């Protein structure tokens, strides 16, 4: 019933373009919409995000966090560790290219979502989520020594699954940090099953 | 360690503006970022809502209510919680709510409220509140809900169990184009995992 007629550019950067979107209400009336793109998609998505569940013996269950400056927001953000999606690389590839460089821990990949999308109301952006497991108990995960690229400063947070929506709650009242909202979502969900 | 400098209007529209943004790195130097805002936040502690609604009912499995809509710049329809911007001297809660009962016709009782949780940090700065409700489905306001959508809104409602969400989310995904939000998947794969 609705589709996009026509798109204009507005405004094009390096990274980031913004555009009018035309379409067609479902009454037949022709609207338009101001729609944010990236410039990089090529992919099945712009971008992964790492959900790493790091398991140590007779440790609790940890997820793997990230804490990074954000110039976009102003501030500090706790996420998922997560980046684009490389020219002709899989998104499982990218999954454990982007923990690693971001953590330093080798993981395992247990399952990986489809294209799911970030702002769908603002921008096309979307990422695929891969659920990676970390054994932390073999000695390549014993000193994780994270790769920062080129412009990239990233601080790890460990935090455990069983008490995660509590922890992250802390962090936000004592830290002034911003939590991602897919990171919230997973975390108020742990709580809410069962 | 790491700041902003400074935010340099490139591109403003009715709805979104696309700005350069210059900020400090913890090596001490100057780089930009391209960064997108809306130009509708004024003193709220974010921009909008989403509304994880739990409907109750008695003799029945918990389910998630979840809405469909078209979105102009995915170019395609898009199941996501449902949400909104808040009005100026709205509360979170307030917009929640009223969110709610617009898209769905449900009306929900509070829960809890997360604090202000970023969108696509690397990309904008726009914040949601999660809030949590919950739905009494027993109750006779909320037996044949009827959404009450604004000028240019078209909002279908799916609700699923909280028990399969996520299988029930991928067996909608396999019979139609349609994409998943990210915030609904995260919290589906918690729902899995927990
Ligand atoms: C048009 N309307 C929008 N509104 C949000 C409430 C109506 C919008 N948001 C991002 N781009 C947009 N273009
Ligand atoms: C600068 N660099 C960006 N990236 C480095 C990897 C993507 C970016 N993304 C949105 N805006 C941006 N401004
Ligand atoms: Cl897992
Ligand atoms: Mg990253
Ligand atoms: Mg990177
Ligand atoms: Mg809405
Ligand atoms: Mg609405």
């Amino acid at each position: 019933k609705q589709y996009i007629i026509s798109e204009e550019l507005i405004s094009e950067g390096k990274w980031v373009k913004l555009e009018k979107t035309t379409y067609m209400d479902p009454t037949g009336k022709t609207r338009t919409w101001e729609s944010v793109k990236r410039t990089t998609r090529k992919q099945t998505a712009d971008g992964v995000a790492v959900i790493p569940v790091l398991q140590r013996t007779l440790h609790y269950e940890c997820i793997v966090l990230v804490k990074q400056f954000r110039p976009p927001m102003g501030g500090y953000c706790i996420e998922f560790p997560a980046g684009l999606i490389d020219d002709g690389e899989t998104p499982e590839a990218a999954a454990l290219r982007e923990l690693e460089e971001e953590t330093g821990y080798k993981g395992d990949i247990a399952e990986c979502s489809p294209a799911v999308c970030m702002d769908p109301g603002l921008s096309n952006c979307t990422i695929h989520i891969v659920t990676v497991t970390i054994n932390g108990d073999d000695a390549e995960n014993a000193r994780p020594k994270p790769k920062p690229g080129d412009g990239e400063f990233v601080e790890v947070i460990s935090l455990p699954k069983n008490d995660l929506l509590q922890r992250l709650d802390a962090l936000v009242a004592e830290e002034h940090l911003t939590v991602d909202a897919r990171v919230y979502s997973y975390a108020l969900a742990l709580k809410h099953a069962n």
